[PDB]
């Protein structure tokens, strides 16, 4: 995998922005993560963290893994970067996304991911906070 320059339009939530890709207005849904719906609990932070991570990036960059790079609802799927740290990995980091939508051969980042999330659930974050 390689990362590529990515052109934010705007923030959405959690787990999706919206990027310019060749000219074109795509939402972007964040591979191998979920974040809550921005009404559900921790879905104000989680879309806020991912607001700020990218707006705030001099550096954007996306990545695509092998397998597809659309979804079935036209929605790009990449990892995120933002001055060479993973929006994705972050989240989970922090509680305030699952590893999750793990398909077989676009799951390049998996373990990356789950060694994130290990963490999270031992600091009881978040989403796996007794809250
Ligand atoms: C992250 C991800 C989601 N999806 C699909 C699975 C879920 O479809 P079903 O909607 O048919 O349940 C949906 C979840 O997106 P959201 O978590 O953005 O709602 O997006 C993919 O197909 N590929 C992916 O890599
Ligand atoms: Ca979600």
């Amino acid at each position: 995998l390689h990362k590529e320059p990515a052109t934010l339009i705007k923030a959405i939530d959690g787990d999706t922005v919206k990027l310019m890709y060749k000219g074109q207005p795509m939402t972007f849904r964040l591979l191998l993560v979920d974040t809550p719906e921005f009404n559900e609990k921790y879905g104000p932070e989680a879309s806020a963290f991912t607001k700020k991570m990218v707006e705030n990036a001099k550096k954007k960059e996306k990545e695509f893994d092998k397998g597809q790079r659309t979804d079935k609802y036209g929605r790009g799927l990449a990892y995120i970067y933002a001055d060479g740290k993973m929006v994705n990995e972050a989240l989970v980091r922090q509680g305030l996304a699952k590893v999750a939508y793990v398909y077989k051969g676009n799951n390049t980042h998996e373990q990356l991911l789950r060694k994130a999330e290990a963490q999270a659930k031992k600091e009881k974050l978040n989403i796996w906070s007794e809250d």
